[PDB]
């Protein structure tokens, strides 16, 4: 009942993160609009959720993205939130083994698929004062090691979501961001079984957090409900999703 | 229902955000002990919110809060969540026009309050899995001018936040602090009219914020609500309830 | 004296802060090669200045990049420390006005061009035990209105140099940045000539800083001579330089 | 000769941080007041450093203060520069095991001392456009675990030195803090002497940090001739000399 009768779009939504927010949003009574470009989870979660349709899309091809917003508009009447959460983590890589084109490529998905989704969801987004939740990360205001192209980008989100929070305000629409640190996700399994010892990787990752587990994509889904319905005054924040991970010292040198 | 079964406990609940915070709290479900340290608003709250009960506490008085927990464990058997609201904004004060005796005063009231009762409530929020939440202020992160002893005492309440919620995280404790901006309040309301133009003071306070208005006590309350309730990956944030005020430039200087 | 026998290559040179930082580094007793994609105003400040070259270079071409660096130790023998000032700030913009061309075109210069330097010159910069200063802005961190690429290529730069200050820790190479606020400089002067009321528009600006008054390029300078020269135990830190205008509550709405 | 014909007073400078302190200024061609509680230290160092001159002074008695203002105006004719470094670290404790009393006892040193040498000062800052150096510390912004009331007062502090320049901004007095991390100092190795295994403390606080080594003070003392001498556009900053001790992920559970 909490965000009965609006309607909400979710990138990146077919699975980890984005299914735990569109799952969160479709328990709050919502529409759900699940955009992906990988077809396997997300139409499951279609099949198995009542209230949530699945839209093929890749945030980087404008086309698809107007597509998107039109067919949105088309079958539901409205648009009220617009969660941009599609995004990747390269492997861990040496700054001296990036690339140029590898950090365009990763900009093109971590910061201008959400750039291009929210300038297009605007204007219905101005006619039903909705709202905007950009999925940054921890690692934007912290820094993170061999991750010079990931962490830029997530800087660049979160800046951005400030500086539009601000166009924005005289229209009343509010855009807020969160800022997770480490989610036990699908991507987060795979990277791990790259490393040399893919237990002690996941082991060092739940003890990064003073709270001494990995997240849940359920806790990001619930602070984005938060957001979306009950953070009037709330624009331009970063809301921290992190178990306690940037509090305190820690080890950082290995010699 | 979203915190039914819990036991909650607000200071300075009488009036304003504490008042805004104990409705919010009551509409979730939760038996709420409304601490504050004047009679009127408190017993009326009582009168009017079943689930609500009124004890007359001052919480720079160390036996009063000792009897405050007390009382609270006697009638409702445990203790999930406190909420240290309590606190004061002297009138605007030029830095030499501040004593070492204000300071110290006000500085039992903001932050010592929040510190003993916090320590007389851990044993029983570590048996419930319960959480701290202090009621901070933007003004702690960024400054405010005329208000030497104010900011320094909401600086203290932040870093506290974090400090503890260090110390609690191997015991399932969360410790996390809300840094409201300019909320419409008594208070608000009683120091815009020491000033040589109330009207005045008051349309500069709602100007301050990109959302061109103040905030109000039940946003801070549902704020409240879910960082109790909801929030269970979340520890040591200072999640901000200023409708934008700290985002982009503004007049500073008047010459 | 302070930072004699070491060679510096500083982006944008030729005018504005990039000038006051070559000055800076010349007093200091650095030999310093000014780059710059326009030819007028580096050849000046090189015959003007002794100890300092003009080599033609646009950051936004790897090979006018590659060539700096390769002339940079044919000439002088060593690289002790890149500083990463070229950039540009686009005409005030809506959101709905800008472009994700313009936007990729903004991330080449303020972003890309820091990246692409960077790589090139760390090889040098580790045998130096030398350092890297990005100058980025304080609108990266707080926002500002109608420029949304312009606050996400800043938000990019400023985490960046915390994600590379991790990597090149294991080597004595510090990364640090310098987020200046409103400095004069003929940017300013030409942003300024466009709008409605120039000399409304900058008495605003002076205004912006609870100081009064706009920085000035020779105290950016003065802030890179000191991360550069005398700031050792300083990796990852965002140095402010812009007269108090994060603090404190101002007018940020209009009506 | 950066510094010179100033008068700067440091407090705490008798040993440490202070005394590191002490030595910079003096190198950078200034008078310095060093004050201090305990007489061993800083006699020693008058004796050491022409142009030093030791008052004994405990900044918590507010007519010891008096004093040393009124002394430093009355041997060297002005006073452009305060340092309030004097501070302490209690043994680490639990939230538990620390009282009411030991906490403010705690603020009047690390807070109110500082507060009432600035109070004083301030009249003869105005008269020479001098400057305000508190040394806070990185804990105040990230939190320490076991030291709920030391993060407290310097959370206090850091938002202090920015309430205040706001209200001496009108005046061109400036008020700056240094955030040091990790330094090697005689309060590094008392407490460490205490611990179960100094050694092992020892190592882990060197490997805090991305640097992999703690700092000196006269890293700390390199910092506040900066912001002293040559940062006239920055008031209200809070200068981080931690060796990157914040950025990234580390471990921050046991178990
Ligand atoms: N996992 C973590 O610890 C963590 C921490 C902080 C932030 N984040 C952020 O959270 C978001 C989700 O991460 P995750 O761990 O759930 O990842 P994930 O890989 O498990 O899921 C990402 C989903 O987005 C989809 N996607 C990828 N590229 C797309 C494109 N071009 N168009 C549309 N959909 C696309 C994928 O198909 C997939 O379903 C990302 O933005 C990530 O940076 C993750
Ligand atoms: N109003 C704002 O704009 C604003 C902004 C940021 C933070 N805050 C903070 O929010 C909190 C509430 O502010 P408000 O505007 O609602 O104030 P308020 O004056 O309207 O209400 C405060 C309540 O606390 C009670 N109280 C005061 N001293 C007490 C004591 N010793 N023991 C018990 N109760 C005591 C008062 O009796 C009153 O009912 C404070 O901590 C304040 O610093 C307020
Ligand atoms: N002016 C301010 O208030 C302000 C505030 C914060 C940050 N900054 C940043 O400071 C830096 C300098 O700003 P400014 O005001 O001095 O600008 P400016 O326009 O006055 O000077 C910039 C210089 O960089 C050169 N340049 C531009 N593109 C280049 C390229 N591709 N390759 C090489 N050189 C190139 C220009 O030719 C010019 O000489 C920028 O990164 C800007 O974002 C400026
Ligand atoms: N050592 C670190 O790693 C570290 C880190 C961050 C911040 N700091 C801060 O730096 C400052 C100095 O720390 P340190 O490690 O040099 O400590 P220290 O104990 O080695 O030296 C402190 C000096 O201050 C003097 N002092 C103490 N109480 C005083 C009083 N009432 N009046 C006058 N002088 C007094 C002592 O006699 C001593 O000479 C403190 O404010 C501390 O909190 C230290
Ligand atoms: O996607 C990951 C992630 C982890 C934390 C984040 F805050 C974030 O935004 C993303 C992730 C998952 C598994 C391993 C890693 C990782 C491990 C070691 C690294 O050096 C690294 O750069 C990344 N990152
Ligand atoms: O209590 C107030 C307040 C306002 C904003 C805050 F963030 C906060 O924590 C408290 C308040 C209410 C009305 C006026 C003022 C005020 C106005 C001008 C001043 O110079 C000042 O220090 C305070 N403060
Ligand atoms: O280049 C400018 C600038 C100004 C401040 C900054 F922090 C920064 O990084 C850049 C500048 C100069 C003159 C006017 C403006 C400006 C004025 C109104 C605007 O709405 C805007 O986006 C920019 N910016
Ligand atoms: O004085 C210390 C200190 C250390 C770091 C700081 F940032 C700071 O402001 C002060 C210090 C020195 C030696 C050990 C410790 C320490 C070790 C374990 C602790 O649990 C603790 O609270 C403090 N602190
Ligand atoms: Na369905
Ligand atoms: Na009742
Ligand atoms: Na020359
Ligand atoms: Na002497």
């Amino acid at each position: 009942t909490r965000y009965a009768g609006k309607v909400v779009v979710v990138t990146g939504g077919g699975r980890g993160i984005g299914a735990g927010i569109v799952r969160a949003f479709v328990n709050s009574g919502a529409r759900v609009v699940i955009c992906d470009k990988d077809e396997s989870g997300g139409r499951a979660l279609e099949q198995e959720l009542p209230g949530a349709v699945f839209i093929l899309c890749d945030v980087t091809q404008e086309d698809d993205v107007k597509t998107l917003v039109s067919e949105t508009i088309r079958r539901f009447g409205r648009l009220d939130c617009v969660v941009n959460n599609a995004g990747h983590h390269p492997p861990p890589q040496r700054p001296e083994e990036t690339s140029a084109q590898g950090f365009r490529q990763l900009l093109e998905l971590n910061l201008l698929g959400t750039y291009t989704l929210t300038k297009l969801a605007l204007p219905y987004l101005r006619k039903s004062q909705g709202n905007v939740i950009n999925i940054s990360s921890l690692v934007g205001a912290i820094g993170q090691a061999q991750a010079v192209p990931y962490v830029a980008t997530k800087g660049a989100v979160t800046a951005m979501t400030k500086a539009l929070a601000l166009d924005e305000s005289p229209y009343g629409v509010r855009v807020n961001c969160i800022s997770p640190g480490n989610i036990w996700t699908p991507l987060w399994e795979e990277l791990a079984a790259l490393m040399p010892d893919p237990r002690a990787s996941i082991r060092e990752g739940m003890l990064a957090q003073p709270l001494g587990r990995m997240g849940q994509p359920a806790e990001v889904g619930a602070a984005a409900v938060f957001l979306a319905s009950e953070a009037n005054f709330c624009t331009g924040i970063e809301l921290l999703v992190t178990g306690g991970a940037e509090l305190g010292y820690g080890a950082k040198a290995s010699r």
